[PDB]
């Protein structure tokens, strides 16, 4: 008969607390919620793992082509952000910790840090953070062997964001003798402005849109991330979101927006915490600390980051090339 | 140099995970979710054993008589209350798991259940849940799912003062009890007497007038059935009350005077203790609205049981509320006993 | 001149609503601003809740349902009412920061005013789908004029449960010379048991086996009875279930068939309803733990013994879609699910 | 008899929403959620005034002084963020808008703005944000949104003492830093100078390593930092640079409270700095949430009030707007328990109640 204590493992979850400050002959109370709240965390990154990687190989498998798969993407990727957004709320457990007490059994964790996450780099690689767009003070050195392989796997595997671009790329209504939508569009923009102080200014940011130069060379610096093609289906995807083939990708596509906020989030959370726990002392990392982890906080770290830009591109609903009756029926179930 | 990963010990944490779906050949994705799900809530748990058996411990060593600990006591509760709303949101997590694909990996898990916690029954135990006032399940005592050194534990766990003997105990030296002394019951039954015969005739001076009779009555009643220590003890008896006549009082004395500088902390203590009967008993309902959801309408039924009173050990606490009464009739402190709480 | 952000926002209104009775009897306790603010609080996101609910009945009213296009409106506003109710139960910690005892100073001056008189409260109830017989004994005599007026059309008007209960009626699949799920859901279950039993009876005499008997027939009574129409229509009318015998059909359809791209919103949609249900009974549960701290086992200021009755309130017999929960009673082995055929499929 | 409907004005409430997109004949579903998001933070806005307001009074009549009045300073500023927290969680119903649909409203708004708030600049003036914290473009334009009553009300706000300005005061009187008493800073100051002595001899003790010339310099870096603390002078120039906001005397006042929680006279006051800490985190949070958002809405368009939006918002995420940062960077300046001055029997029984 299959035991609940067994089932769990809980011989290995509950016999790997061990306090350095009892170790050391110093037992510090609080030292045991700083050890259970980072084992909880790392449990939550491995459900996040498995999640992610599960999605990433429906991608790459081929299977995502089927539409029928669509529920199963967005669940999963809808979970991730459900838990993402327990772990921002699980810093005020940690936060019932005084930087007083805290400072009680800091000594005795040198120089073990955050850092030292394999999961959380898996996950930021999985994702598809660029190793050339992290801040410095780099990232690997403090791993080796059999996790500093996994680490480039990581890296050298195809990521999220390479995988829902490549599905981006096929989406339907691009095709120049197809629906031609990014031709009427660049049309309708154009009439639609010519048909007008401010004017000025939101003509060229538009028509900027229709640039590829311009994105190819923004994008071969790292201040977007997508192809362009892969921009044009993702705008394609906004403004025909209630179509029934283009709802279900458009909830992807606001899911995949979410888990960028909430790691962001989940980076502020972990700055307005360690700001009371250290001050402006250095972390037993090495790092600055504070100011090093401020940094992290923004739009370098943003994967999806051209999702959000799009908003900048809105235009009135007259102008967004009306659907064929035709076109219409290839975006129905 | 200590590393991360050898200092939390993920070399046991995150590899714990075994799908039993997959171990019989048909490996269940979700079957991942509801074993991270059930290691998380066991590793909180664990912490929330750790905090309240420290304040167990600072009650029974005798610590906790010197005031200056008080901010570390009331620190831990408030510190439990946080991860068990923690834990309450949590089940948002396993939500994200349709009842259909539960069903795919659900025969796998059998017979096991989240009645075999150890730990939940310790936290149960140590709170100070009785055996006595357990809904049975299957006709059965709970420890009946326990053998060996884990139904020792359990006993251990039953037997040992819980948190609401050491708070009762703590609750009955209350400053001001003191028959001799401020004699806070005996100059309060005094104010109550005073305070409803003054009542009775401002009414007594129409419709809105015989209604207030009926209600002045009940709340007559109700005030007075407070100094009856009889009533009190054999509600004892069959559990309906928890605390002692004497702890009872002295949380009143609380209640009453927190405002006073040695009774601000207590007050904080008394509220935490609420809070953590009522975020256990949220855990208990929250737990409730999933599995309805997973299994349909048998375990549905003797869990919304356990959403009762009967698993409200400190329901004393709440039921205070009941004797509340103006301001103005609350016994005055004069400045020699102001002096002893300031 | 521009729009004023006051202005737009009717802030003259909005923060000049706020009349302490405590201080209009010339005795002001601070902590009666807290009990007001909160209360208006939860009517703006009543009112809220009751705009998004409103909007979702018409497009089931008019029929724009049927064009499927609609289904992401209906089902982000619907997601969006949980939203706003995950916010509402979470709000009662704001209020629990009012100890009872100062609650004790001001108490006297509301009475015998209540939350029966949340006039939302009730539209809310009635516009999901809550029915006057179905109350508990111990509610629209606490009204009068166009308040008592606006709750009888809420009453009368197609409710929330009625609009779902149609539009899973005309759920596809359902059809006996269609696809005829019905028939061949209870020829699989009849032959999957069947084949279970002989699985069971093959054995050697055992304690095993004898423990599978007594589960294979519970199982058996549980499943066969979903066949059973009279079963249901007698249920319909004990109040113990809500859906048309049909709609339940097409709710089990949309379960057992979600990944199907024309039912993977109509899913998305069932899972909502049901999280609505058990966002509602969450504030009931919420707003009971809170009344207990206040009053304990005294009488609220609106007749009712407060924490006994509000107990009452949770329970099944307020939740509107108890039949989407209990579907959860009639799963089966996946294998026992009638399989799709690339013409079923194409139609989907 | 009182009605539920009329002791909460709700003829008011519920008789306050007004779609412009309905005004101008073109009604857009979203735009009801978008004003009742609003409404709901002004009444949160108001009630964390309410609760500001009485703390302020509790300082200002000097009722604060005696100790009974401490547990309602902290529970109503423990309440101040609980609010804030919820408010911090509303964000999370506005994100039901896509930008859209908010695109399809959000021109007959023009030039209203949030910026416009009176509540939250009260809020931000009532802690005690100071005219030189705010960032270039927030210090031209805010005052300049506001006339009549509302343009007094702004200017109280800045005029009357600030929840900072009254817990300076406060802490300046703290017990234990009065030189011919407990003499904190004297003993502090030769406790530190003592220990980091020990530190340098154990140090310099060890076998002419490479990690030794690594705490060498580790222990030069944290004796310059902890020596720093008693220079008064630094002190006054980093006030003056607007790194500090505390008098020298109130940062000894929180240290002091600090180190000595536990002593029964401070562990109600120890509470309240952490719920000073809290409200800054929780401010600074309700920033960053409102910018995420508005990234989301808007991309890199400027926003319909005149700032460039997502930009200037995410400038105002930055410890210039904390206004008790000191009480989070005296955490710079902890040091192990065995060197803290020890307690005399007799400001023992003075520091308990
Ligand atoms: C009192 C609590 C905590 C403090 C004081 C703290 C401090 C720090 C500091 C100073 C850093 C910068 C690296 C260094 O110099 O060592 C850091 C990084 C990090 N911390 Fe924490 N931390 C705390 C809690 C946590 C928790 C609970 C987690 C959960 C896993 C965590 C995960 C991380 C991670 C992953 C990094 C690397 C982040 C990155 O490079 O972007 N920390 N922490
Ligand atoms: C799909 C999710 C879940 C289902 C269907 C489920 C089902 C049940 C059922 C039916 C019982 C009653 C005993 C029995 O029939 O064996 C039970 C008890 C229990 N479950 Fe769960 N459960 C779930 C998740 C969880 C989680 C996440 C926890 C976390 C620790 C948990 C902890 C418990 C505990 C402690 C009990 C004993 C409760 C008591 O005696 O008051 N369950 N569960
Ligand atoms: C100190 C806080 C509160 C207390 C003591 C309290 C007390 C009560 C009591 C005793 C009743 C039952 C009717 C009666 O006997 O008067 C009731 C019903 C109700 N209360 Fe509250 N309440 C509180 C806060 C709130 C809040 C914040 C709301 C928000 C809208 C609310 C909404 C209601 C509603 C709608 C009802 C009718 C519920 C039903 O019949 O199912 N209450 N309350
Ligand atoms: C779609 C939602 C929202 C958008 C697009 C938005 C946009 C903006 C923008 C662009 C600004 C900068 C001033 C300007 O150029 O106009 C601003 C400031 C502000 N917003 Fe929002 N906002 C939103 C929601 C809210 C909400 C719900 C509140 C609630 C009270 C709010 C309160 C404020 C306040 C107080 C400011 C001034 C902040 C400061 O000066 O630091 N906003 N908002
Ligand atoms: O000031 C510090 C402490 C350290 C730290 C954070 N989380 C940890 C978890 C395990 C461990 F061993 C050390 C740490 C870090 O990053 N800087
Ligand atoms: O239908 C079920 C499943 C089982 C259960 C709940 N939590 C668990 C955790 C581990 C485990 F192995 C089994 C369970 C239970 O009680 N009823
Ligand atoms: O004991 C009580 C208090 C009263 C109450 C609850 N919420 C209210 C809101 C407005 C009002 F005027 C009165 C109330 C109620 O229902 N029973
Ligand atoms: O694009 C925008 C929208 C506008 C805004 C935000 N909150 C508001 C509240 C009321 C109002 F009238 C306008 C606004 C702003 O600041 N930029
Ligand atoms: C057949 C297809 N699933 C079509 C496809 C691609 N990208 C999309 C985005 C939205 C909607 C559909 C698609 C495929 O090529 O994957
Ligand atoms: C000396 C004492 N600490 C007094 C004591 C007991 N219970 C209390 C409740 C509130 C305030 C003080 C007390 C003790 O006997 O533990
Ligand atoms: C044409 C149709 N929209 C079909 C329909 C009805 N109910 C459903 C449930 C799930 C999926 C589709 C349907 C209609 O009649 O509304
Ligand atoms: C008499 C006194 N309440 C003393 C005082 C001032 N600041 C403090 C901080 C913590 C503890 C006490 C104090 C007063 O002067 O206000």
């Amino acid at each position: 008969g299959l035991i609940y204590g067994n089932y769990l493992h809980l011989e290995k979850v509950l016999n790997a607390q061990e306090l350095q400050s009892e170790t050391k002959g110093n037992k510090i109370h609080d030292e045991h919620l700083f050890i259970i709240t980072h084992q909880a965390y790392e449990l939550w990154f491995k459900q996040i793992l498995w999640e992610l990687d599960s999605v990433r190989e429906i991608f790459q498998n081929g299977h995502v082509r089927d539409e029928r798969n669509m529920l199963k993407v967005v669940s999963r990727m809808h979970r991730v952000s459900v838990i993402l957004k327990l772990l921002v709320q699980q810093f005020s457990i940690l936060e019932t910790m005084t930087a007083l007490d805290f400072n009680d059994f800091r000594e005795y964790l040198s120089p073990a840090s955050g850092f030292q996450s394999l999961q959380f780099r898996l996950l930021e690689n999985k994702i598809g953070v660029l190793q050339n767009m992290r801040v410095p003070y780099h990232y690997r050195d403090n791993f080796k062997g059999e996790e500093n392989e996994l680490l480039l796997k990581s890296e050298q595997e195809k990521t999220l964001l390479e995988l829902v671009e490549a599905w981006l790329e096929r989406t339907p209504g691009l095709e120049p003798h197809g629906f031609n939508f990014w031709g009427k569009l660049e049309k309708n923009i154009t009439r639609g402005l010519e048909e007008e102080a401010e004017f000025q200014k939101q003509k060229e940011v538009l028509l900027s849109l229709f640039d590829e130069k311009r994105h190819e060379h923004l994008l071969s610096k790292g201040e977007r991330r997508l192809s362009y093609r892969a921009l044009q289906g993702a705008l394609m995807i906004y403004f025909y979101r209630e179509e029934p083939r283009f709802q279900v990708p458009f909830q992807l596509l606001t899911s995949l927006m979410d888990i960028d906020s909430l790691m962001t989030k989940w980076r502020y959370n972990h700055v307005c915490m360690v700001h009371r726990m250290l001050g402006s002392k250095a972390g037993t990392g090495g790092s600055s600390g504070y100011h090093y982890l401020r940094s992290t906080v923004s739009d370098r770290y943003k994967v999806f980051v051209d999702l959000f830009n799009l908003s900048t591109y809105l235009i009135p609903r007259h102008w967004i090339p009306k659907m064929n009756p035709t076109i219409h029926k290839f975006l129905e179930h």
